């Protein structure tokens, strides 16, 4: 098939930008996971592209909880409140309850509802970047490693884990698993992913 486009605006809050100084502290940042985000996908005839960027550097528009459900839902309530995105990534300096750093609307790519949240819990910009590269896997129809049986995954290194795990563990991941790549192949039957067949400037 044909290489497939993901348009991508991303929010950045108060937490976030307080946690990183300035403005160009979070720009290079952004672009750093953005970059990476994309190289991940590109093992998927994929390209994700920054078309926007929005930098809360006083206060953010809504509540953002340490309850990832809430965050997120406040964000997909607040972006219907225009653009022409395909999909909305929140960076929250913001610490989820337990060991969480990341929740998104599942299958939800294209639509009204297509978004997604991500705590930067790392220093090296890699971390925030797989966990919105599994994420937006989330918004692109993919399930977990562990609840697909059967699934195999490639990674020689390390414990052998692919993106879509539902744990990071010790080791960021590299790769997509085959359950993966199956399930987004699925997902692109949709009508609703037609949003994806452009090809930005
Ligand atoms: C470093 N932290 C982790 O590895 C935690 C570990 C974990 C696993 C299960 C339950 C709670 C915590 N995983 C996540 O943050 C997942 C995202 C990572 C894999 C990029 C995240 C867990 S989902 C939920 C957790 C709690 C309520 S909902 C997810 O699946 N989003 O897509
Ligand atoms: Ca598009
Ligand atoms: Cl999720
Ligand atoms: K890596
Ligand atoms: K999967
Ligand atoms: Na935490
Ligand atoms: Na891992
Ligand atoms: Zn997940």
């Amino acid at each position: 098939r044909e290489t497939r486009y993901v348009e991508l605006y991303v929010v950045v809050d108060n937490a976030e930008f307080q946690m990183l100084g300035s403005e160009a502290a979070v720009r290079h940042r952004v672009l750093e996971v953005v970059n990476h985000v994309d190289k991940l996908y590109q093992k998927l005839n994929f390209r994700v592209v920054l078309v926007g960027l929005e930098i809360w550097n006083s206060q953010d528009r809504f509540h953002v909880s340490p309850d990832p459900s809430v965050t997120l839902e406040n964000l997909l309530t607040w972006q219907a409140r225009r653009h022409l995105h395909d999909n909305v990534q929140l960076i929250t300096g913001v610490d989820f309850t337990g060991t969480t750093v990341g929740f998104a609307r599942v299958s939800a790519m294209c639509s009204h509802s297509s978004g997604a949240v991500n705590q930067d819990h790392s220093k090296n910009p890699v971390g925030v970047a797989c966990t919105m590269a599994h994420e937006m896997g989330h918004n692109l129809g993919m399930d977990h490693d562990e609840n697909v049986q059967g699934c195999r995954c490639q990674e020689r290194f390390e414990a052998g884990r692919c993106i879509m795990a539902g744990s990071i563990g010790s080791s960021f991941p590299r790769m997509f698993s085959d359950c993966s790549q199956a399930y987004l192949e699925s997902f692109l039957e949709r009508p609703q992913s037609v949003c994806l067949a452009n090809a930005p400037d």
